[PDB]
């Protein structure tokens, strides 16, 4: 009854709310404070976990949004806006929420957390598309995301410093993890089987969290979407974030003229700045024109990561642990109107053979004209180079093979080969509801939503073959949290999802068909990206 | 009658022979001298013309070979002995042959001339594989071939120097075409129709010849069958020209301890050395561990070449000229016996990938590891990088696109896209006597004996469908040699051979099905030989 919709954590007590789902109720809590607000003297710092208070903390609604840039690229326009934030902008943003089924389990049941992507300079745990009532419903299980400071105020770093560290947004997500340790047990969840799930910068916080150890005991299985902590995306140089960091300080004004800037200096200055102040310089401290980089990511500065994650990759044991990783069908389109020549949502984007060779520049940043000429050899067709159909879907690989299917390929390729039991999937079905144009195909981050169930929503207009399609898919995220194996446990009928090897390197297509095995993620392009362009850019 | 076989040409008189075919008689003039025979002092020295000579020269047989290089690598083999000499060796070798139909043409006819290959260092006009008593038979032209001078004595080069310039070989194919200029009429050719084609090295002949304008004068088509002046093979440097001669020098005691070495002296001392010593110390002489290699071939000197042939190739102007190239569907697997390790022509050859690594460095010789490198992963399927059966049908690619294919793509898309008119093909027919092993597929040089129509020879066990398939090629050679189009003048009943274009690229498959057309000359791997190799290695 109205008696699910309270329970009481370490922290005190909380009361819920009851969600509807065209199958049956769920009970959610939205908003738990899990640290106290970063705010003050607290900026840049590591979180500090919330002191127990009194009273019932109300849990009915999502909390703040954690203080970032807002996409105006397309005003307006659904496909951007759904990414945008829903709720006011705050420092004060470190809350977690929690959603369970109805009744509520006797049984300890499998728990699954979410990180929302955004390329560590966006997102919100409150995104419709992240609603997690349709999962917990239809799977039984206990669902748990969780916002994490972005942009300068969770990955700005002075290495070495004490007033700047960096990661602190990565350490606001393995609080939270410590939090579902100590508290998952209340909603009937079971602290022993948590699975991590994650897309784009989520999927690569996952992977993070793999190769650090104080947090790898704190999950037992992964799922990457679309991500990964070894892509050139994901982390950067102590010598570069220090750069980025002095910057921003210039920018807002830090030092004043005529003082030192040492970094306690550097930091007291930039604390005493509006948030809103720091939001508004953000993209101006990247080192070139670009897609697919961002300013404030992890930093490798030996703490949280001992060392640069294809290091720790390369060297780990990872015997006992599951992985279930994944790509879309075109990663990189969405990324193409953010500053390739030539393109644009509105038209077909045709670009010419310049446009083309101008637009791998701007894809592969920073890379020597003899790379870039390697990049142009494998992605064009010397049959038709110059029709522009060709180098449209031409740049769009380059530009997701460079920084997701290859990354991933090659994490999950170490992964399988070093110990773990890895599974791999290509998704490839286009929603029917989706605002892109139609050459961007099936663009980065739109698997999420039939992840999450939402064409169960009824106030949606999804067809019905993808209705099933999206509980065809929570089956599998669901089995893999159970089990650690997405395939039905005592179900032959349907077609067997096999495991990821580096020999065979096998994965299964997710679409409105059914399953059905490949073989290599893109094996040839990827052997160009993992091992002859390193050895390129060593010999200059 | 028996009139027929005595003609009269600007030397002397000549008494030929009639030749039997199924389809009736031709009527021959083998062996006659076109040259004083290049003996003594004149070793290394530039043809002279025969001087006229009293009574009637018999022409009833081939004439000698020149001096070269017996191929041991498996002795009593069919598929190795069918190109060593058949007739004595002798510096006494500058005769070429008449082959002219029966009746004697009363019209000027269209006159084939065929420059035979094997690599600079060997061949002969005299080979049964050249008999072209049923190519003149079925198709009423005119065919001539000569022998020039291989190996040391006619491609030894000191350059600037005029006791061996170099290219004498050369000259000597040079001053058989100015013979048929003169005499050619006596036979019933027309001089003002006269086409060129060889293979190997004699396309590599063919090419050089389109690029020197003292020979462009003696012709007015050309047939380049699986080689190209730009080959990595066909040309060598003024500098390592020099070495190669000194070295060879040395081994046969030139200069005599002690006196000085320049080289008037140093080819003094060669030309007192047994012709067979010079051969016995010829390979000897070549940098690396190679296949596909040979130490005496054309030098760019700035005399007959004026420029490198890559050079003269991209500024040459072509138009009014027609060209008809092609490869063989396995143009490497032949010289990976000679060198590759792990190979054998008596076993499948599945080599280890360790093998096929350190075969690339043999097949590919003087490149950096780097260079090598991006070769290894242009040819490695990512999917089975350790399949042997891959890895050999790899290697033998490695060589063939290295040697033959892209350098003939390169020159006929650069004449097309420049004047003249292109016919390409891919011969992928493997004749069913062939004695190699299977796993080389259809090797290089095993398209000739259809060309000159062996198959007809009724001493030989082809069957049925080989002989027509000989006849529609030896018509398809002869339409080109009269009209510079292969296609049938009026006939529209088999499919047309379209031009080859710089854009389109479109060639024929010619095998016993009908004509196929097909579209790029492996664009994409030529384009790593091409277009990003020669990059690779400026940036060292
Ligand atoms: C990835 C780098 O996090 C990109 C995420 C972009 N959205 C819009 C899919 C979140
Ligand atoms: C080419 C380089 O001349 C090779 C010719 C080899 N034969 C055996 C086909 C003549």
């Amino acid at each position: 009854e109205d008696a699910e919709l309270l329970v009481t954590v370490r922290g005190g007590r909380l009361r819920g709310i009851r969600l509807k789902t065209p199958g049956g109720p769920v009970s959610a809590f939205l908003g738990i404070p899990f640290a106290e607000p970063p705010m003050g003297p607290r900026r840049f710092l590591p979180p500090e976990p919330k002191q127990p208070w009194s009273g019932v903390v109300d849990a009915t609604t999502f909390q703040s949004v954690c203080y970032q840039y807002v996409d105006t690229l397309y005003p307006g326009f659904e496909g951007t806006e759904m990414w945008n934030p829903n709720r006011e902008l705050s420092e004060d943003c470190l809350y977690l929420n929690v959603w369970t089924p109805y009744p509520r389990p006797t049984s300890p049941t499998p728990v699954l957390v979410w990180i929302y992507g955004g390329g560590f300079y966006s997102g919100a745990s409150s995104l419709d598309v992240y609603d997690g009532r349709f999962l917990v419903q239809a799977e039984r299980t206990v669902l748990v995301s969780m916002n994490y400071r972005v942009g300068a105020f969770g990955f700005l770093a002075l290495p070495g410093s004490r007033e700047a560290p960096g990661n602190v947004g990565l350490l606001d997500q393995r609080l939270a993890l410590q939090w579902v340790q100590e508290n998952v047990a209340a909603f009937g969840g079971d602290p022993t089987s948590v699975t991590l799930f994650g897309e784009s910068a989520g999927a690569a916080s996952v992977g993070m969290h793999l190769l650090s150890p104080p947090s790898r005991g704190l999950f037992h299985r992964a799922v990457l979407q679309s991500g990964a902590p070894n892509g050139p995306w994901a982390t950067v140089g102590m010598g570069e974030a220090r750069r980025r960091a002095t910057q921003l300080a210039h920018l807002v004004g830090c030092p004043p003229g005529g003082t030192g800037g040492n970094d306690t200096e550097l930091v007291a200055c930039l604390r005493t700045r509006p948030a809103q102040v720091l939001v508004n310089h953000e993209w101006h401290v990247l080192p070139q024109e670009s897609v697919f980089r961002f300013s404030f990511v992890p930093v490798v500065d030996g703490d949280f990561l001992s060392d640069t994650p294809e290091a720790l990759i390369n060297a780990g044991d990872f015997h006992g642990l599951q992985v279930l990783v994944g790509v879309v069908k075109d990663e990189g389109s969405y990324f193409l109107v953010y500053g390739a020549p030539g393109f644009s949502k509105d038209n077909e984007s045709l670009i010419s053979r310049a446009e083309f060779l101008a637009g791998v520049r701007v894809g592969v940043p920073q890379v020597s004209d003899l790379a870039a000429e390697a990049v142009v050899l494998h992605y064009t067709d010397w049959l038709h180079p110059e029709d522009p159909a060709r180098l449209r879907e031409a740049l769009s690989d380059v530009v997701g093979d460079h920084n997701v299917v290859c990354p991933v390929a090659q994490l999950a390729g170490r992964l399988a080969a070093q110990g773990a039991r890895v599974y791999a999937y290509v998704f490839e079905h286009r929603a029917s509801t989706l605002s892109w144009p139609l050459w961007m195909g099936v663009p980065h981050g739109y698997e999420i939503e039939f992840i999450f169930g939402i064409p169960l929503d009824p106030s949606r207009n999804y067809t019905a073959e993808e209705k099933i399609f999206a509980q065809r898919l929570m089956r599998y995220w669901a089995n893999f949290a159970r089990t650690g194996d997405p395939n039905e446990p005592r179900d032959p009928k349907a077609p067997q999802w096999p495991p990821y090897t580096a020999g065979a390197q096998q994965y299964v297509s997710l679409d409105l068909r059914p399953l059905e095995v490949r073989r290599g993620l893109r094996a040839q392009a990827c052997a160009f990206w993992n091992r002859f362009l390193p050895k390129l850019l060593s010999a200059t």
